[PDB]
């Protein structure tokens, strides 16, 4: 029924990181090339975007996105929001219908979006996300609280899939919201500790507790070579890559 | 102390770039590489130094493309989004490891500074320097601010040695026209064919070009209204649309 597409699998500065001479930043492996982190979900002629990274224009062009039905935000950090400016051409009435391009965010994220963009017609409209499910064209997108260093942000569960980026930990109550998945995306930044993200080993431990059929890591930095890392991971656990497409089930009402 | 300098076009396109997302017109569908245009920016290299003019939302791609490993100074024309949003992506070049210890200096007029500090309040690695009408002394070279009018807002272009870079203008004051004579290289805004409230048309910028008589004039900030090769085939000798990746040699005192 539904399709998830990885628009970017990379960390906040992407892979390569500008100015870096490390082997991964010079890789001949295309999978080591990673735009900033975002996915899109398509179902029933609809397109739902999670986060608008600074690479949004390139992401949209290379996937031939010509219309967006809804945008949902995990949080307000620059690698997740700075592409909102480039969404504008698709918010024009000729494309929209119609009509509207709804943006869903919690109060913190909304405040950030307003500060960053209300100084610098494009009809977007802000909708508030609370802990209750978001109703999008028949589907329910359930906000899943996760801890991003100190700050609580959201990942999202939708049908048999879930997407959780930018976390250092996941509270027990949220772990219980993530059982029985077909597809699971988790933050996995690198091996060395980072206060607001999760290590590869940490995220493997999490994956082994949640037991999704397939688990994919994202927000990946230059510390994780794609091939080297994947041949060390368990059977149902892998690093995502840019362009990865996955099919799954989702119930519409 | 005249030395060889190189100007590189990092992006030759308008604010939404070429192609425009969602558009299926002839130019957006073009397979001519020069019809692919990132947001507008150039860099200037001389004496082992690199000076960047504007930080577009495409800055990461532009830097990777050109193998930029260090930025010695950044100079801003104005504060519109297509000229500033890439500052976030300047951060990995601003750490002591790469810089050598000093912050990356940014140069901007007061209105542009105001917008940068507001938008990138989380950033303020980098240090702000105020530009007025006096020349900017950068590593021996002088970058002269050239006032231009962007609708009704005054912004800056810059002249440096025998080159000048002027984007996002609808008009150029007389006093500024007088600053722009005898160039080897001149960049001018040319958005599209039809008059626009804040930009210059192809025809208008050709008229300006023929008044200023630079050896070579290049147009930038180009929209999908202008096919690259077909337009260049029709322009006067010495006048052409720029393209992403264009490199030009010129001279610079000190
Ligand atoms: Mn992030
Ligand atoms: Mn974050
Ligand atoms: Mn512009
Ligand atoms: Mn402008
Ligand atoms: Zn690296
Ligand atoms: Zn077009």
């Amino acid at each position: 029924r539904a399709t998830l597409t990885v628009l970017g699998s990379g960390t906040s500065m992407g892979v390569p990181t500008i100015g870096c001479d490390c082997a991964v930043c010079s890789s001949s492996d295309p999978h080591d090339r990673r735009l900033r982190p975002s996915v899109m979900v398509q179902y029933d002629g609809k397109l739902v975007l999670i986060d608008t990274t600074p690479d949004f224009r390139e992401q949209a062009l290379r996937e031939g996105i010509k219309k967006i039905d809804a945008i949902v935000y995990t949080h307000g950090h620059a690698d997740h929001i700075l592409g909102l400016d480039d969404v504008r051409p698709l918010s024009f009435p000729r494309i929209t219908g119609g009509a509207r391009v709804p943006l869903y965010a919690n109060e913190k994220t909304e405040r950030v979006l307003k500060h960053v963009f209300k100084y610098i017609i494009a009809q977007v409209e802000m909708h508030r996300v609370h802990h209750e499910a978001i109703e999008l064209f028949g589907a329910k997108f359930i906000p899943v609280p996760v801890i991003h260093g100190e700050t609580e942000i959201y990942g999202y569960r939708f049908g048999s899939a879930a997407y959780l980026t930018d976390f250092s930990s996941i509270p027990d109550a949220s772990m219980e919201m993530l059982r029985g998945l077909d597809i699971l995306f988790l933050d996995a930044l690198r091996h060395k500790p980072h206060p607001t993200h999760s290590t590869l080993d940490n995220s493997v431990s999490i994956a082994e507790k949640l037991k999704a059929k397939h688990t994919y890591f994202t927000h990946i930095s230059h510390d994780l070579p794609h091939e080297e890392t994947n041949r060390q991971l368990p059977a149902g656990i892998q690093l995502a890559h840019d362009g990865l497409k996955l099919e799954f089930e989702l119930c519409l009402e």
